């Protein structure tokens, strides 16, 4: 039978018995996601335009509001780390609940003037430590999410959500404002036939990505190369490497030397998407998910997505270390 | 002062003393993009999954688009990549316009929800002949209008006439295109280029050398940045609003590149020499090729006007 | 063939090569309807109530109707029953069109969300000097277009003019209003009186007979249902689709009635007449009243001709 | 602090310790309330008008048969109902074993039918409650009286789209947003005015008025005391009427007569739901011998009277009814 994301998630709170605020907190998410979509489609931009007479929120800080505010009523959170925010937002104790968010509530947002996909990015944690809630709550591994996804705001704008029980995907019809479950359980293909990074950086890659990227164009087995493929948002590409299989790279360049992207928020929630989808998601280093955070906005490289090339990546990267 | 697409155009057809039948058909053109802006995001799928107890997306936006130009008494000859011949109007409904359009870009990717979008170009049937595919095989140079509609973050319009580059945003609250930014024209010089680099192995010599100064520039300048989304509207959308270069260029498996002349190459062209830009195949204009086959692929380079003429450089000192 | 309100006026007014102002008005006032259909329905509610962390309905309704047709380029003197005075369109947007309008019909109402509705009238401004209130002081007999948007389980726009009355349903998945009844007609009689029979205390003999007649036929036909929504948007509307009678008489409480002869009266018996119905208001065509005022009020009793022949043969009575 | 639906319901259930099971069911019910305000609402029509050339052809379905689908299979799906009874069908449905849940659901899904042509207010009524035998699940599940209801209430599809929620602790009203497809809490523990300045019924049939209602309504008309004579008001949509009654205050009668001497309208589906969401607003609701919600049914499909609203004005009409026995 048909399934919408809020029954889904009542269904399945109810049956592992949880303290039904995670259920909560998926719902107040959802409930903002639905308000960022309508906005991102412009509706009502009319009357910023004058159709009622001579005369908001630039669309970042309204996504913010949205989530903030959101998350802050679902009487569920403690902690929430937002892109938008210098500081972590420390919830008012009578709203208190168990849950830590970091958010990006508008990746993308550089590109919103060419209209190319954005999408709001989530990390949820439960909160470990019993001091007072504070930024620390928020520097958990990634190991450590009880749930993570994206919404893209695309030609459609679908919910991704990865649970400990797998990756499940919603599609919002905005006739009747309901997310419909759409891909039950979805797993990434063993192998992709496309390659996403932005190769403007090429001066500055390191002799590892480099190789890696000559092994996509010009393959030494002499099989077909690969694809390219990069919007530039990482919602975007990562969601298709995500249906379509392959790989995506974000790495330190010379230039932004501990990556680009930020762990929190942008990699973390990914790299739990990917693994629980039966991908890989590495800095070349370690796990993504394995990074121990010092700081809400520090960045990291990702390597992500098909786990047979991620694994060719890693090997290319030991032959160089 | 609040403008809609109708006012706009209404107005601007006044003032050019036309007897409305453009009008009339680009109203009936953006009917047809409301329609599958809708489908394009999702309404009713729930349905479709059970709600209550399957054709494909671009075929449905085919007939949208067929069937409100069809029924405009606007048009007479419509070319659509849909469909293998040109398509005649019923002598009954038949206007004095011909059609040429891609109902719905980019659309083998819609699993991924990547941008998708619909492009056509409008001309003046040019004989009195009894129409047939003939009438739409005119050089890009006779375009009346072009445009696109991008369905991505947001739905917008891009329309060109010989007056210049208007861009509607479609407010989904009461279906109008609102007008948002007028007389649009591409910055002189960008800093972004765009094309599949997985191509890289086949890339005509002139494309590789063109492609390693944008990324390791001789004078040391900073190296321009990649974006390719591999749907033709949101890439040319991007380029005309950030500047830069696209690229779909000719090579071995494709002499004459693999876009489609058209109802790709040709309302891209020119959309973009209307805003100052330029569109070349290498060897010409790509307005100025006279087409044989209503499906005919051309090869395209276009953006802004210093970084095509600099493409243009290398492909010279190749040739 | 489907058709559009857009398509539909713009080829009509082609056709009739007319100045094209009044097809301009008519899509400003398509685009104004569109904007308080969105709003009744509270798209945007959520915002009021906290979700992120300022205008009653009524009062954006007029300003979305006064600046859309302000900004068409038709319109000279605008008369709304929001405003005490008619509005002067200032000299670079003035045109040749007087439009008399009740932007929400329906006010102790909204708040018990029973349907609510835009009435309008559009006269010819006849005179040749500088445009005043006193332009809007014109018979019904001079309208060139009115007719009414409901706000109901759906939203419907009735559109009457010399070739008749036309019904378009609003598709809110595009935003467009699609022609779903055409060139309609009234029923010959009907089997529905509509009235606010609270005020029997204060009817005047001919209405108390008349409504007795439908409670206890003189016949033996079956007693007429009765249905009063106390909208008159809803009530008229009900009275087009399933024919009957709708009555707002003078009662000896109020000798002129409670109902605006410019901007309720006037629209509905014009497109009442289109329709093949009447319109009286006991003395004469509602149509053939000159008024003195722009706010003057107006007796009406409206609907199947058969019916309201039938009320006037009692009105004639009682004299 | 804004409040959605879903949210309110969700905590309002967890202070009282519930299964959740409610919540569930309430969850399934708002979701086809908001596909039959689509539906109503007119949205897809331009297929219907051969938009697409009419190759594109649910959509074809009365919206009558629709909204009864959508109730049908969102309870159904929900796990949270056993037996479900609708205008729609002569027996109740009994839900498969696999989905069976422990509420009973009687409904009326679009409310309204001589009336959506002319673009009247139509909506949906719901009655919902507990199974009580240790039987099978039967018809005979859905035959309790009004006063066993856990929650009762209705949608109104008009200028906007409106839930009002009656349960044991009061009447909440919820407005949906089309632009988020949420319902947003805008009118909590609502209370109906004690006495009124409206009346409600259809006056054609007079002629066939019972003596009782035929003195009340003149005394609406002509007041005895000199005060000012009632409004009138007849929307002929009962879920209209009703809401207008919540809102403003008075009566809404459909009282015994010829064509109908046990009344006209539907008591599982009808009658006591707003008997219940008028009792739950501090109202009254009568059959003219005894309140609604305690009439005890034999047959799911029964009809009974009802005189309800403001207690003052029901309270009234009890007085004239009493003197004509
Ligand atoms: O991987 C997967 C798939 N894991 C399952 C996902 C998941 C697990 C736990 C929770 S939970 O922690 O939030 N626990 C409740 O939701 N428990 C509860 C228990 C009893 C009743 C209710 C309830 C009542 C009214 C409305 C809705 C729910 C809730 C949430 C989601
Ligand atoms: C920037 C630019 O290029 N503007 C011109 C765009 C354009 C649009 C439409 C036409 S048209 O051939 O369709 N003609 C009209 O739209 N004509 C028109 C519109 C509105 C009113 C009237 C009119 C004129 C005179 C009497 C009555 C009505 C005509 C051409 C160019
Ligand atoms: C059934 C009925 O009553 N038909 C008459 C309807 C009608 C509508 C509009 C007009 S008009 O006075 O406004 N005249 C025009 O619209 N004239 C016109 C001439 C040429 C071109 C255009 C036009 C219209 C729309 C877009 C582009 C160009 C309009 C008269 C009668
Ligand atoms: C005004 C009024 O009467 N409010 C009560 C309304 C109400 C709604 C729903 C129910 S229920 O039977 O469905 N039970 C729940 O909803 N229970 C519930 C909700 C949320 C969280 C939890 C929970 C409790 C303890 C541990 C984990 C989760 C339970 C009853 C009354």
């Amino acid at each position: 039978d048909v399934n919408t994301l809020t029954r889904f998630v009542m269904e399945e709170g109810r049956k592992a018995r949880g303290t039904g605020e995670l259920t909560q907190l998926l719902n107040s998410l959802c409930t903002a996601v639905k308000a960022i979509s309508s906005a991102v489609r412009k509706a009502g931009i009319a009357h910023l335009y004058g159709i009622a007479g001579s005369t908001v929120k630039k669309l970042d800080v309204l996504s913010n509001d949205l989530v903030m505010n959101m998350l802050k009523s679902s009487f569920a959170t403690c902690v929430l780390v937002s892109e938008e925010d210098k500081h972590a937002i420390i919830v008012e104790p009578e709203k208190r609940g168990k849950y830590v968010v970091c958010f990006d509530p508008l990746d993308g947002s550089s590109n919103i003037d060419c209209l190319v996909s954005v999408g709001t990015i989530f990390g949820i944690y439960r909160k470990k430590s019993t001091d007072e809630p504070s930024e620390k709550d928020a520097l958990q591994p990634g190991r450590n999410l009880v749930a993570a996804g994206y919404a893209l705001y695309g030609s459609a704008t679908m919910l991704v959500l990865a649970m400990d029980c797998g990756v499940n995907c919603f599609m919002l019809d905005p006739a009747i404002g309901e997310f419909i479950l759409v891909d039950k359980d979805v797993k990434i293909k063993k192998k992709g036939k496309i390659y996403s990074l932005n190769e403007g950086y090429a001066k500055d890659f390191d002799p590892a990505v480099t190789e890696y990227i000559q092994r996509k164009k010009f393959p030494p087995d002499n099989s077909a190369p690969y694809g390219a493929r990069y919007v530039g948002s990482m919602v975007a590409d990562v969601h298709r490497t995500l249906v379509y299989g392959g790989i995506f790279l974000y790495p330190a360049n010379k230039k932004s030397p501990n990556g680009k992207l930020r762990l929190l928020y942008e990699c973390n929630p990914m790299a739990y998407v990917m693994e629980k989808a039966g991908g890989m998601a590495t800095t070349g280093k370690e796990a993504v998910l394995d990074v121990i955070p010092t700081d809400i906005h520090q960045r990291a490289p990702v390597i992500l997505g098909s786990p047979d090339d991620v694994l060719e990546f890693l090997k290319v990267y030991e032959k160089h270390s």
